[PDB]
């Protein structure tokens, strides 16, 4: 039974869900799966789902073991500018998407430099000059810890599937409901019941220029997003 479920890891989510509900046996299988695939070299959703499913059990022994074996998560926290992405990983690992959103916004300004860090918002030109590596790390964390539901890559593909029309994009990802913009922060859905691409948020107070620059950034094609 359990070995059959083990082979389903390589549809994958159903097996993962089943294993986690099967006591020490199934969880032992999940834990062993991480040991054979962590650290990731490329983002693999199954690995993210295994880690997050185990985290979601909220059992002390599992959580402690995960924190001990994988203190920085399952994905290398790489930065072309030496930025620390652990607080982001920790927020996503705790499924605190609201905090993760806040951190991501702060990290993008930090990535852009002292100018954006001071004014606390971005210019589209700064977005164009973002290093691909940092965007990859940030997006991977969102993607891996949300069953592929969240991430700029997710928003970008929906945008492409909308003929690059932002007015069609907003209702799909829940940032607009007809003629009314979703109100920050209470109007947004900070959990996995949110629509595909709902997070991270990109404030439209200053237009779509930042968003478009981000979606058109070479990182997505370069890293196979």
């Amino acid at each position: 039974n359990l070995t059959e479920l083990s082979q389903q890891l390589h549809k994958q989510l159903t097996a993962i869900a089943a294993l986690a509900e099967m006591g020490e046996g199934g969880q032992g299988i999940l834990l062993d799966y991480l040991a054979k695939n962590v650290p990731l070299e490329k983002p693999v959703l199954a690995v993210g789902n295994v880690y997050q499913t185990l985290r979601n059990l909220e059992q002390e022994t599992i959580t402690t073991q995960l924190q001990r074996n994988y203190p920085t998560g399952i994905f290398p926290l790489q930065s072309a500018q030496g930025i620390d992405y652990l607080p982001l990983q920790e927020a996503l690992g705790s499924q605190d998407f609201e905090t993760a959103d806040e951190i991501t916004r702060d990290k993008l300004c930090e990535l852009a430099g002292p100018g954006a860090s001071q004014r606390q918002w971005l210019y589209f030109t700064e977005v164009e000059k973002f290093p691909a590596l940092d965007l990859h790390t940030i997006n991977a964390l969102w993607w891996l810890h949300s069953n592929g539901n969240f991430g700029f890559s997710v928003q970008r593909r929906l945008w492409l599937a909308s003929g690059k029309e932002f007015t069609k994009l907003w209702p799909k990802i829940g940032w607009k409901s007809g003629n009314v913009w979703t109100r920050w922060p209470k109007g947004f859905t900070w959990d996995l019941s949110a629509p595909q691409g709902h997070l991270p948020l990109l404030n439209q107070l200053r237009g779509v220029r930042v968003a478009e620059s981000l979606y058109r950034h070479p990182v997505w094609s370069q890293y196979g997003w």
